[PDB]
């Protein structure tokens, strides 16, 4: 039919991989201004890309159901981590169902006690490594372990955390994501070559599954000799039975409970970082000033209201650092039957995307995009896509958020911090999950 105007292939066989690297959105404003076009077709390693890269369009990248635009083969390389049967390796009807289960396990009533042991974390970190009346520390990574912590006080038994604790949990799940090979989304002859990666992954996966193994054991002597039950996301995915009546194997559970970890973990910690990055520059004093007053009249103690319905400047200043540097650069699908974007048809067999970074740089919805201004509004309705869309959109928002902002109230309450450069820092695009260039967030912390 019609095809979306291809950028000219310069160098072939790499595309324009190369140059997508280097200036990821420098690149693809290149391409619209050339191509003089919000949709257009890239190259990487030999396969065509299409960027949905007009605002305007997004509902055509986001609404299409499954059997049009399916991200399953995306996501082909991570089925080791994930598992068979598991998330995108699973046949959608039954994805959707182990969703649902992961989705009930971070409902609005199981916040109640997420906001006190998110709370309990961030304040026993501080306590330990923010002892001084001011010290020096790497944001970015103080951040992430924060996240990991809170977010495996919230969802995991005290006797989970005992045998599997944040730290070594941690390294468990960096030695699977140090196994993923993501170019294989583009070269997808690896996913059949052996690779010493496919035996690491399978090593700590199975040594999960057998800790998890393990703690189930444990929990049913516990109530066979006492009535100690422990009620977490464990046990609440342990008790899923699907339509077809059967229940998730521990396989399933464990493999949920790893792609649940791998979701929250970096995009969270990234967002925390940004905004206090940007809430502690000179620039946005006005905005710490508004934070400050809107968490004043919080006690010592927060509480499911004080975080979830008192704090929305925080939350807005969470979702415009998602909104400046998205830490997923690039959503994809495959297109499973040519559809109509635009002007064009969009071919069965490309790859489709939709790019936040691209859509929240464009003017007409972001004026000045890299302003960063929390007071700000999409000029263009349905351009912030931070958190995706329709389909596919995000079910851990809620939970990231919740954590976000007991964090950043926990943590101005008690703190104030200096940047130790004169700009925020740049975003480092080497990453899957993209977040400030680590060496240059170190910052000051000041015990109020
Ligand atoms: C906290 C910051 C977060 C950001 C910026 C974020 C961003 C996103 C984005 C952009 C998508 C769309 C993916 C696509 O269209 O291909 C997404 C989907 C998803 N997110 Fe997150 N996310 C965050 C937190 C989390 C957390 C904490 C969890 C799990 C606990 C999570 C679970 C998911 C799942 C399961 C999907 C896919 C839903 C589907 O395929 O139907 N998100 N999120
Ligand atoms: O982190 C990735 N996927 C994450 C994204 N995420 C994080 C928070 N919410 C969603 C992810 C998505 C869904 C799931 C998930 C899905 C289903 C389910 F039942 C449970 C969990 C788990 C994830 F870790 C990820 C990131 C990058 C890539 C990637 N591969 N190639 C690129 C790429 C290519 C060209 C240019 C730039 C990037 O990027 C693939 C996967």
């Amino acid at each position: 039919g019609k095809l979306p105007p291809v950028y000219p292939v310069t160098v072939p066989i790499l595309g324009h991989i190369i140059q997508f690297g280097k200036s990821p959105l420098g690149f693809m404003q290149e391409c619209k201004r050339q191509l003089k076009s919000g949709i257009f077709t890239i190259n990487i390693v030999g396969k065509r890309v299409t960027i949905v890269g007009d605002p305007h369009e997004h509902s055509r990248f986001f609404l299409p159901r499954n059997e049009v635009l399916s991200p399953r083969e995306v996501y082909s390389f991570m089925v080791p981590v994930f598992g068979e049967g598991v998330a995108y390796a699973a046949p959608y009807p039954r994805m959707r169902e182990q969703l649902n289960f992961l989705a009930e396990e971070l409902t609005i009533a199981k916040f109640q006690n997420f906001v006190p042991a998110i709370q309990h974390e961030v304040r026993k970190f501080m306590a330990a490594n923010w002892d001084k009346d001011e010290g020096e520390i790497n944001l970015l990574e103080d951040c992430s372990t924060m996240i990991i912590n809170t977010a495996c006080q919230c969802l995991f038994g005290e006797d989970l955390r005992k045998r599997l604790d944040a730290r070594r949990f941690a390294q468990l799940l960096a030695k699977m994501e140090s196994s993923l090979i993501p170019a294989a989304v583009f070269l997808p002859i690896l996913l059949k070559l052996p690779l010493p990666q496919s035996a690491r992954c399978h090593e700590a996966r199975t040594e999960l599954q057998k800790i998890l193994s393990e703690i189930i054991i444990a929990r049913k002597e516990e109530e066979v000799n006492k009535d100690s039950s422990t009620s977490d996301l464990l046990s609440g995915l342990l008790s899923a039975v699907y339509r077809d009546g059967t229940p998730m194997s521990l396989h399933e559970v464990c493999g949920m409970i790893v792609a649940a970890m791998f979701a929250g973990q970096h995009t969270s910690s990234i967002t925390t970082t940004w905004s206090m990055l940007h809430l502690m520059h000179p620039a946005n004093v006005k905005h710490l000033e508004a934070l400050r007053k809107e968490i004043e009249e919080f006690p010592a103690q927060l509480n499911y209201n004080n975080v979830m319905d008192e704090m929305p400047f925080a939350e807005r200043c969470a979702r415009e650092s998602i909104r400046r540097d998205p830490p997923l650069l690039m959503l994809m699908r495959k297109v499973m039957a040519d559809v109509k974007v635009g002007s064009y048809v969009v071919p069965k067999g490309d790859i489709i995307a939709c790019s936040p970074l691209l859509s929240h740089h464009d003017e007409e919805a972001f004026p000045e995009p890299r302003r960063w201004d929390p007071e700000r509004d999409e000029k263009v309705e349905g351009a912030f896509i931070g958190f995706g869309a329709g389909v596919h959109k995000c079910i851990g928002q809620k939970f990231g958020l919740l954590q976000v902002k007991t964090i950043l109230a926990t943590a101005f309450r008690s703190y104030d911090f200096q940047l130790l450069r004169d700009e925020v820092p740049d975003p480092d695009y080497h990453t899957m999950v993209v977040g400030p260039t680590a060496s240059q967030c170190r910052v000051k912390y000041i015990r109020r």
